[PDB]
């Protein structure tokens, strides 16, 4: 059947603004995951997990017996799909069970991982979602072959449809970089915001750049992809060596033997894949990457062997039996076992991005200062590995259960304890008055608070007002949050808080960040009475305002806007068509089309603009909350044409005389051209419309003033 | 960016049973659009309507200065893609605003007129629909050029984003016949369920069938595809000679100068399309098909003109000036007005397609009958212009405002009014216990329900167990109803309705509509206790029995289901996988996946099979409500492969002794190998879920069972 999609390929698509319906999701409207992992027996479920590890079954037998090897490759596999630039994959939503990624080449065989864990599954029911399940198992592998975990939280709540996630342009799974579809541009530039070198790769290739073997070369894409998923030097090279400590890859013979992947196999495979025709198709005769590398003496025991093998040997270029660019050391010993066999020996082997880990500068001093101090090496690898499996879970209040780290680590953005009373509902009013009788306008008290709040992105929870972060490095001086005009309405609103916690008894204490958000609130209220409308806008205090030092500024350069529609912001050009990036900014915010549509209009209308632009200002009562942006946007009176000077810049001129009564960019004339954008634009246009517009845009308002606010 | 539709193009699609969801809508969730209708001043909006007609806009000025004949055309365009074999299109749901009919070549300039309705839309607000609001300005345009309608109901809620329909496979608008997507085989057989002979018509080619002007062989493509939208011969000639007694066709140059559909034009054009190169682009210049014809002496006025030019001259085969086949009067004086100048007037003309009511032999039978009476061309014109476009909006309930014609149409599947007492929760208890007590089982019970119920569609609002005709033709002969089993059991419900209604005072009566529903009910109840689950089914008594004078058999005979998998029914082999086809009845059954996976999973072990296929009956307690399907189903133990006799039966297999277990369908063990639907499995599969099954099928069959009470 030919689709909108195969008509018009690029037409804006609205549906990732739609998904995780009540419609889709087989659990109550009432359903609550945290309350029922509360009541999970989380050492009932380990002790399980325990006894799985060394109970082969026959269809997917055991390498050495235990299948640890196996559940730490799922658990770092569910965790290895993150990208800082925009908080997309990771562990938190238990992505791995569905498409792409159950079918990407680097996730084969964990299909054969996941359906190990479905009777434990099953017995849990609701009580453990997929998504902690996966790096639960993770952690109880390490725990079972000698390894201390930094701890655990619970509280991934499981999804039940694909993440629309960008992983890349390409047709061909594992494409060679320099194709029509390159990620790769000027000196091996991998475009933003993706974190692979190949599409349906983790990292990188195992063999080296585009399959050379140079443990030199490899170690450049290492370096560039782990600082893109949020991890250093001293992470990296924990992380590798620690993971390269457990089990083996599988190469037995010709990778022409595996069969279709899981979304392409046959209805019978029952949700299963890479189904071989080499020997018994599974066990001694596994074949998963190609490769055929197993890296210690002990692979079922936590030990300090690979790095004793890494500096111990010198490593000679081979082939596994599929063929693959792999490394056995020169003049050794059989002294490592082989998986099946208790009378078969090898010799040490390494993959090219192992030996990069030697072989790259500063990767060896790492390295060798983990070789020569192996608790520094299992210090590093358990922090490593705590950051890894937690770093989309959002703040340290969704973090459930009785193993959560009481450390507080500077990657969590962390948020002070509130250790006072709160202002009230007529302390909430007494703090607005102040606010307006300040002299600060609508426009800077809206902007601000939007600055603040604007920040949140439900990909991996980072972001929002609370932290008062808006008034540290790095925020205090990205160009969308206007810094001078910032700077300005910050003072102001510091000294109205110092006044009125001077005045308190009883510890009672207004946070800046409380303090910015109530400022805005007070904003949009007049607003409305400058339209001749008095609304209450909601408001919960409860935020903390965080310090400079508890603030990592490199790790914050991510949630910069370089595109914010909301405030009609482009710090640059882009491939991408601004109205496509306003899309990624709702989804980022989790609106729908109709939040995104009454909030643009909204803000537009209470001089929301980057540097007062009056693109999009469909109004001649500007800080008047009003449906003006609608009305005149509609109004087929007025025509629209591409200025000579900028075709991303539209003049709108009545019809009639040519007279200019406006002007508007590709993100305001989208909602007067999209079919379905156009059709909620005629909702909010209409002359019935003006008690809803207010309603709707307050509630959109609250929900955006709210998105990171957990300890609620 | 590549998705999952790229590399997996053969999948389900899912997302079609999750549209339409709270998120997409802008409305509240308590918005009710009958209500808002109810309130809305009709009389109001036809007064505005009225004088639309004759307001021309310089952007596109009204031929003759009457936007009628547009309007009418806009109308029959928003009822006209209707299908018979699905219910899907119509005008029920405003659609035409949407992709793709919003860009269908055969909807070109209707943009247009869609824009110039803005203002009265923007008027009214809520209060009238797009939906509502295209077919009152179709009314309204032949109630201005003297044409009285047999009347007007209101109701049809707009939707807020594209329904998915199969339009057919073909990648070019408008492909002629026998290319490799082509919609037609055999000796011009249309696929079922296309009711139009190339991509982006209503019906048919005006030029002729594939381009060629045989106006015989274009009369059996007319007769084909309105068949195809419930018209006979009568209705259609009616209704294409109705049409073309007003206004215009559009070809004043070559096709060349028109530019983009609107889902393809740039944003500047704020929702429009087509923009044209030839002269002004519009009015006296105006390219829409390419056709330059004008029917009558008055195109703003009804006449009898049409059949006096279609039978008073002898026709020539010539060329619009765009190069398109029509027809000129030989020999006649130019009495046709000019639409623009005073100056000019034009021979009669026609299209092939017109030419077909007189030179195709049944046609010529009616158009010379309508011809010498024009009466009954008018009666006959006004019925079936009331049936096109009312035709979708289901149940006579449904039917809002003070238009609406009294008389009851055959075509409307009509319910007799309830003139009696009704059952209450006694006599409901009653009648259940001596369901029970005749020896029913719970599998005739279950089925006899499922097959009265299952019938309803949400595409036309069709079918459903209101009515009983499950006693009646065709319905108690379907194959898939079981005809023997079925006659039993009515036997003996109607045993005990005759027993019931013969112990009753005070005129209260139970109709075997409503009993045949409580005794499915009793069923599941019965099937709750065999599994030790103490359960009430929900039931809303107030069905009627139609009679087989009011069951017309053969607009019956498009509601058969050939395919239900919720039966494992497939009538014959079909091109489309059977699991393909359950989700297409999902969607007509208005299921959300959920619900169509737990409804699903209960009729498999109640016995609801067709033949009592032991196909996917995954449970050793066959009419007991147990979660035994998914329990079963996702047991690792078992191991499936298509059989030898039918790759489309699997055999479920002991993984360790090689005995046979099970046999399912693909309907079946989709359930096991599609990553969403799997997923929805395991929570009902899952140790704690017994309760939360049981509770859902009880909800999804009490949905099913009142998809049809708009009488509530
Ligand atoms: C440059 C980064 C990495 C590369 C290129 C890489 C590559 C690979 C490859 C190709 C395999 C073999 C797959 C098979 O044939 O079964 C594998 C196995 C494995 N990797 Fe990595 N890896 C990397 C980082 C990590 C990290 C960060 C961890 C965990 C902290 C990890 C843990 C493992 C484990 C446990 C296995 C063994 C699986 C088994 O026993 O079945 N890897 N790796
Ligand atoms: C065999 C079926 C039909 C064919 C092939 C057909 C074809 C056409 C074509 C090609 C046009 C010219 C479009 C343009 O260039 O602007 C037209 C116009 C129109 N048709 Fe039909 N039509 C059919 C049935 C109907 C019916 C059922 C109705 C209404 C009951 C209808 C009412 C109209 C009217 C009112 C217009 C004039 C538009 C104007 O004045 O702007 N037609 N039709
Ligand atoms: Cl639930
Ligand atoms: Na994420
Ligand atoms: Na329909």
């Amino acid at each position: 059947g030919t689709s909108n999609r195969d008509w018009w390929p690029n037409q804006l698509d609205l549906s990732i603004l739609h998904r995780h319906s009540s419609l889709s999701d087989p659990m109550g409207k009432d359903f609550n995951y945290a309350q029922a992992f509360e009541k999970l027996d989380l050492a009932a479920v380990k002790r399980d997990l325990h006894a799985l590890m060394t109970t082969s079954q026959d269809w997917w037998p055991a390498d050495f017996g235990h299948y640890g090897g196996l559940f730490i490759r799922m658990a770092w596999h569910s965790a290895g799909t993150y990208r800082t630039a925009d908080g997309r994959g990771g562990a938190g939503e238990g992505q791995q069970r569905f498409a792409p990624l159950n079918s990407w080449p680097d996730n084969a065989n964990l299909d054969k991982a996941r359906r190990l864990l479905w009777p434990i599954k099953q017995k849990y029911g609701r009580a453990i979602s997929w998504a902690d399940l996966l790096i639960l198992t993770g952690n109880v592998a390490l725990e079972s072959m000698g390894f201390k975990t930094f701890g655990f939280a619970g509280g991934r709540a499981d999804t039940w449809e694909p993440e629309d996630v960008y992983w890349g342009s390409e047709k061909i799974w594992l494409e060679l970089s320099g194709g029509p579809n390159s990620r790769y541009s000027g000196d091996r530039q991998l475009e933003n915001p993706l974190a692979a070198v190949q599409m349906g790769l983790i990292y990188v290739n195992p063999e080296g750049p585009d399959g050379n073997p140079d443990p030199v070369a490899a170690a450049r894409d290492i370096r560039d992809t782990f600082a893109r998923m949020a991890m250093n030097d001293e992470e990296t090279v924990a992380l590798i060596a620690g993971g390269h400590t457990f089990g083996k890859t599988h190469g037995a013979g010709p990778a022409s033997n595996v069969g279709a992947e899981p979304e392409a196999a046959g209805i019978e495979a029952q949700g299963l894949g890479w189904k071989s025709a080499y020997r018994t198709g599974k066990g001694a005769d596994a074949i998963t990457s190609g490769l055929e590398v197993t890296w210690t003496t002990t692979p079922t025991q936590w030990s300090h062997n690979f790095f004793e093998n890494l500096f111990g040997y010198e490593w000679e270029l081979t082939k596994s039996p599929a063929g693959a660019h792999q490394w056995v050391a020169k003049g050794a010993d059989a002294v490592i076992p082989d998986a099946f066999d208790p009378s078969k020996k090898h010799r040490p082997t390494m993959l090219t991005t192992d030996l990069s880990l030697r072989f790259d500068p500063a990767y060896e001093k790492i390295s060798r200062r983990f070789h020569e101090n192996p608790e520094q090496f299992a210090d590093a690898f358990a922090r490593a590995w705590f950051k890894l499996t937690h770093r989309d879970m959002g703040p340290r209040a969704r973090y459930l259960g009785p193993e959560v780290p009481a450390e507080v680590l500077l990657w969590q953005d962390p948020i002070p304890a509130v250790d006072h009373p709160l202002i009230d509902a007529a302390d909430a009013a007494e703090l607005k008055a102040k606010v307006l009788a300040s002299g600060l306008t609508v426009s800077q008290l809206v902007s601000t608070a939007w600055a603040a709040a604007s920040t949140f992105r439900g990909s991996d929870k980072r972001g929002g007002a609370n932290g008062a972060r808006i008034r540290l490095a790095p925020q205090k001086d990205w160009e969308a949050n206007q810094p001078e005009q910032l700077a300005a309405v910050l003072e102001t609103l510091e000294a109205i808080r110092t006044a009125f916690n001077g005045a308190q008894r009883g510890g009672k204490q207004v946070s800046l960040a409380d303090l910015i958000v109530l400022a805005g609130c007070a904003g949009v209220e007049q607003a409305a009475k400058n339209a001749g409308h008095a609304v209450t806008v909601p408001f919960a205090p409860g935020r903390a305002d965080a310090s400079q030092e508890q603030t990592d500024v490199e790790s914050m350069a991510v949630l910069e806007p370089v595109a914010d529609g909301f405030r009609n912001y482009l710090k640059g050009k882009y491939r991408v068509p601004a109205e496509v990036l306003l899309v990624d900014k709702a989804q980022l915010l989790t609106l729908s089309a109709p939040e995104m549509t009454v909030l643009l209009g909204g803000l537009r209308v209470l001089g929301a603009n980057v540097g007062q632009s009056r693109h999009g200002v469909f109004t001649a009562r500007e800080q008047a909350l009003t449906n003006d942006f609608f009305v005149n946007l509609l109004d087929m009176g007025t025509e629209w044409k591409p200025t000579a000077a900028d075709a991303d810049v539209f003049e709108g001129r009545d019809r009639a005389t040519g007279e200019l009564k406006w002007t508007g960019t590709r993100v305001d004339l989208v909602f007067g051209s999209h079919s379905q954008l156009r059709a909620l634009a005629e909702v909010y246009g209409s002359a019935d419309a003006q008690e809803k517009f207010v309603r709707d845009f307050v509630a959109v308002w609250n929900k955006v003033m709210n998105l990171d606010r957990f300890d609620l």
